[PDB]
């Protein structure tokens, strides 16, 4: 079992327990729950010789503690408060094990850590190890998280391989619950020359992801942090269908973040769309208004609707007003109304 000192530790035996007092004991330490934890905190405003005790006793079994659940932590800590010299360690220690790394559990995030703080040089060194195994990393568990970090703290230059598999991919990363979010990171970091051509996959397989569970948000991030001319485009796809794609559980989410974030002209357009269509025995408006999806983008459409045709689309809703408190969802329309 446990050495005394640790479960005294845990016993709370002593209140002042000091990192030098732990001295032979520390792997056991950095592997238990309340060890690792004790040493966690201490690291984080020790004096220099103190941390360099701690890491010569772990520095020979470093790589058991990047892959232990409790470890782990205080590899990063080390990372996160340590010198130079000793990250540069750590970084040998690393070598030629990312990718192992990378797609562990635990050890994903001493990657990551370590990305965040090591110089452009041994970044470069760690990312290029995952060269042939990207997409796999992508779509991973614990590999997303890694190429997501890549992504933020990486000389861009260093990361065009990884553009580079996506080619031919965005479609398949995009509609991939941990894939999406690498897709978000490239279109928030990456230079013009490499989101280029990711945007361009979105584009043409806009009508396809705007449906799918994870692709709508890819296709809202756009519309949150894009360019206009891109934007654009979108609003483009989103045009002649706000009647039937406001109805769809996922699409709904995007044609109600175009009704949000395209342009003067193009909220108008779109606005005005909805009171001309026709939906069977009835007006499109009539038919939103009432559906769990479709009530947001109306609700929405009103909040932004410039006042010249904010008359218009309620001079549309009113006399439906009795069958209307007939629902849930036109209520929050049923309030706004009243005005």
């Amino acid at each position: 079992g446990r050495s005394r000192l640790l479960e005294d530790f845990r016993n709370n035996r002593y209140p002042n327990l000091q990192l030098r007092e732990i001295a032979g004991h520390i792997m056991e330490f950095s592997q238990d729950q309340h060890g690792s934890r004790f040493i966690q905190l201490k690291l984080e405003r020790a004096t220099p010789a103190e941390r360099q005790l701690v890491f010569n006793e772990i520095l020979q079994a470093a790589y058991q503690l990047m892959v232990d659940v409790f470890g782990n932590y205080v590899i990063q800590k080390f990372f996160e408060f340590g010198s130079l010299e000793q990250k540069l360690a750590l970084a040998e220690r690393i070598r030629g094990h990312v990718l192992s790394l990378a797609l562990q559990m635990y050890g994903c995030r001493v990657i990551q850590k370590a990305l965040e703080f090591i110089p452009s040089d041994q970044q470069n060194e760690m990312v290029r190890e995952l060269d042939g195994h990207v997409l796999k990393c992508v779509k991973d568990q614990n590999g997303n998280h890694v190429v997501q970090k890549c992504i933020e703290c990486v000389q861009p230059q260093s990361l065009q391989f990884i553009i580079d598999a996506f080619k031919g991919q965005v479609f398949a990363l995009s509609t991939h619950p941990y894939g999406c979010r690498v897709i978000q990171r490239i279109l928030e970091h990456c230079l013009p020359d490499q989101t280029l051509p990711i945007l361009e996959e979105l584009h043409q397989h806009t009508e396809q992801l705007v449906q799918d569970q994870y692709g709508n948000y890819v296709i809202q991030h756009v519309l949150e942090h894009g360019r206009p001319e891109d934007k654009s485009k979108i609003v483009a796809e989103i045009r002649g269908n706000v009647l039937v794609l406001s109805q769809h559980k996922f699409a709904s989410n995007v044609v109600e973040k175009c009704v949000t974030h395209a342009s003067r002209t193009e909220r108008a357009v779109l606005i005005d769309e909805v009171c001309t269509m026709n939906d069977g025995p009835h007006s499109a408006l009539y038919t939103m208004m009432k559906d769990q999806y479709a009530n947001y983008v109306v609700q929405k459409m009103i909040d932004v609707a410039e006042p010249g045709q904010r008359k218009i689309v309620m001079h549309k809703i009113r006399p439906h007003i009795a069958t209307l408190r007939k629902y849930t969802y036109g209520k929050h329309i049923l309030a706004k109304l009243e005005k």
